[PDB]
């Protein structure tokens, strides 16, 4: 799929498909902002860092900053296996475009690498965990790849669904702190991509997740 993408990604310049391709990808977006607000979901995070912090990218077409499909159950059943130490939320602001993910999402790895400078030189206290969903994965990918390790060594853990990437650990980064989930039949994990049932249910997996950051954020 690498030079199935970076040939798409060319088409989308063509002015044809790039109108449609964007079009499309809002109306998943509307649609999705229609069922959080009917169901109380907050698509939206920009909370002051808490005991720990988690910097979450979201998945393409997603609405807000955190989506609805993957990012609040995990902050959700986190802030559960936390207990009474806050947790505070705030997603990476980014278009979560169909264009960004064809084309690997270069120029957002490079701003999440500077927020993830710019909360660490503010909270040197909070535990910084790092999530993703799907390009949002993709995302923290660059933004690890910008960063260097002793930077990278101040995040408590990462945590990646549905990771585009799956097979590549996050780099300059202790692998033993990375959780990747991806789903069997899941073709985005597979490098491809095809958006199945099996890439859309990652929700499943936030006690799992949460359960996997708390050892993680301490300590002592
Ligand atoms: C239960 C079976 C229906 C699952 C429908 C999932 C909706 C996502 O739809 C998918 O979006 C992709 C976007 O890259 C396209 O490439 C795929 O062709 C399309 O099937
Ligand atoms: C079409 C969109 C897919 C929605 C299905 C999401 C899967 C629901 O998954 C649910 O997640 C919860 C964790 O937040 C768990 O408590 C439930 O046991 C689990 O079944
Ligand atoms: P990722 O960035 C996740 C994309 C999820 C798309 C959501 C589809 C809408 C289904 C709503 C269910 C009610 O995928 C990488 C490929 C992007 C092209």
């Amino acid at each position: 799929w690498p030079s199935i993408n970076e040939f798409l990604s060319e088409l989308a310049k063509v002015m044809p498909i790039g109108d449609t391709i964007t079009a499309a990808c809002d109306l998943i977006s509307d649609g999705e902002d229609a069922a959080a607000s009917l169901f109380g979901i907050s698509e939206t995070e920009n909370d002051p860092c808490g005991d720990v912090t988690v910097l979450f990218a979201r998945g393409t077409c997603d609405p807000g900053n955190v989506g609805v499909l993957v990012g609040p159950w995990f902050f959700d059943s986190l802030q559960t296996a936390l207990g009474s130490r806050t947790l505070g939320v705030k997603g990476v602001p980014y278009p979560a475009s169909v264009q960004d993910f064809l084309s690997g999402s270069v120029q957002n790895g490079i701003n999440m690498a500077n927020q993830i400078k710019s909360v660490l030189q503010s909270c040197p206290n909070t535990k910084l965990v790092l999530g993703g969903y799907s390009q949002g994965s993709m995302v923290v990918h660059n933004a690890a790849s910008n960063l260097d390790a002793a930077t990278m060594s101040k995040i408590s853990a990462v945590v990646l669904f549905g990771d585009p990437y799956y097979g590549k650990p996050v780099a300059n980064f202790d692998a033993a702190k990375t959780l990747v989930v991806c789903h069997d039949g899941d073709n985005i994990c597979q490098g491809g991509d095809i958006i199945l049932l099996p890439h859309l249910t990652y929700a499943e997996d936030a006690d799992t997740a949460a359960a996997f950051v708390v050892p993680l954020v301490s300590h002592h």
